DNA sequence: CCGACATCGCATCAGC
DNA sequence: GCTGATGCGA
DNA sequence: GTCGG
């Protein structure tokens, strides 16, 4: 990355009105610009320069050339040394705690790792669990790791039944040779869009993995989504693994091709491409491509039998999971 | 200019 | 208990 | 914060 001054500048600020101002699309305009500088093959020179590209306007713009000059933000300095701001973009990086429950603990006083530790009654169950393991979550996975952490997650399905499977999207599928934690796509034949021919699919696959250890601890959990922690087994004498964040969503067997193109990313990537098939007049979500009708109002969903067939209605050329790291 | 901005599962809560 | 909104993270 | 209608 030749403009990772800028790109971290453009993400702090993302950071910033996200947790702080609360205000989403400020986040998700900054995200989008720090996206479209941070693949753009030239080191950028100006704020005129880097206009150029959509998603970067005219504050952007200026901030790039104050950035340029300076090597810094006034802005950013002011936003660090404020203490509310600080307060609030600490306890925001525990899971569980959002943009709101942090202003309230700090309201109530609580505002640092040792007064969480000694306020846990005042957390709720993910929350609990988030600061737990509020340290091993800030750890990347080496993909090494990631490569054992499938290895045992697919045999572990298979062990169930051995119609079910497990594919692992997030930046793994992509191919990043790190990652922010697990993301599981499973499917199994009993779960279409038409019915569900057997109750518990999620469930049973969620207590095997509890039962070999991987799975230590639970977020949340409904019937088609898991959210949780694992880790993987070490041996005699060696220090554990740090525990992860593992995600695991269950969807309809023939609604995998929307399945896997959303849980493979990125999330920018999905906006981007949502966005897009909007102005073609489509909606995409994780089940289905729809038409917007003269309503305005989706339609019946069309007939999908491959990721590159959703690029295909909304006339993008087909992207392999590498390249959809926006 | 000018607000619309992708989309949704689970946990939690207010109101009835 | 049901419904719908909100917070949160994906 | 940005940008298309
Ligand atoms: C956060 C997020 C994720 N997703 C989809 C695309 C992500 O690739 C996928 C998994 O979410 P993630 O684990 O938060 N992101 P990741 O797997 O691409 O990268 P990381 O290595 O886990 O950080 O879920 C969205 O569609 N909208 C989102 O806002
Ligand atoms: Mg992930
Ligand atoms: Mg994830
Ligand atoms: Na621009
Ligand atoms: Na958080």
């Amino acid at each position: 990355t030749l403009n990772g001054g800028i790109t971290d500048m453009l993400t702090e600020l993302a950071n910033f009105e996200k947790n702080v101002s609360q205000a989403i699309h400020k986040y998700n305009a900054y995200r989008k610009a720090a996206s479209v500088i941070a693949k753009y093959p030239h080191k950028i020179k100006s704020g005129a320069e880097a206009k150029k590209l959509p998603g970067v306007g005219t504050k952007i713009a200026e901030k790039i050339d104050e950035f340029l000059a300076t090597g810094k933000l006034r802005k950013l300095e002011k936003i660090r040394q404020d203490d509310t701001s600080s307060s609030i973009n600490f306890l925001t990086r525990v899971s569980g705690i959002g943009p709101s429950a942090a202003r309230k603990f700090v309201d109530e006083g609580i505002k640092t790792l040792e007064d969480l530790r000694k306020n846990e009654d005042k957390l709720n169950h993910h929350q609990r669990i988030g600061l737990k393991y509020f340290g091993d979550f800030e750890k990347r996975i080496p993909r090494e790791e990631m490569l054992q952490m499938q290895d045992i997650v697919l045999n572990e399905v298979k062990k169930v039944d051995s119609e079910y499977i497990a594919t692992v999207c997030g930046s793994f599928r992509r191919g990043a040779e790190s990652s922010g934690d697990m993301d599981v796509l499973l499917t199994h034949p009993s779960f279409t869009s038409e019915s569900t021919k057997q109750p518990k699919l999620l469930h049973q696959v969620v207590e095997q993995l509890q039962k070999v250890h991987f799975i230590t601890d639970t977020l949340s959990k409904g019937e088609t989504k898991f959210m949780g922690v694992c880790q993987l087994p070490s041996k005699n004498d060696e220090k554990e693994y740090p525990h992860r964040r593992i995600d695991i969503r269950l969807i309809p067997k023939d609604q995998y091709y929307c399945g896997v193109l959303y849980f493979t990313g990125s999330d920018i990537f999905n906006k981007n491409m949502r966005a897009h098939a909007l102005e073609k007049g489509f909606t995409i979500n994780e089940y289905t491509i729809r038409p917007l009708g003269v309503t305005g109002v989706a339609g019946e969903p069309l007939p999908v039998d491959s990721e590159k067939d959703i690029f295909d209605y909304i006339q993008w050329k087909y992207r392999e999971p590498k390249d959809r790291s926006e």
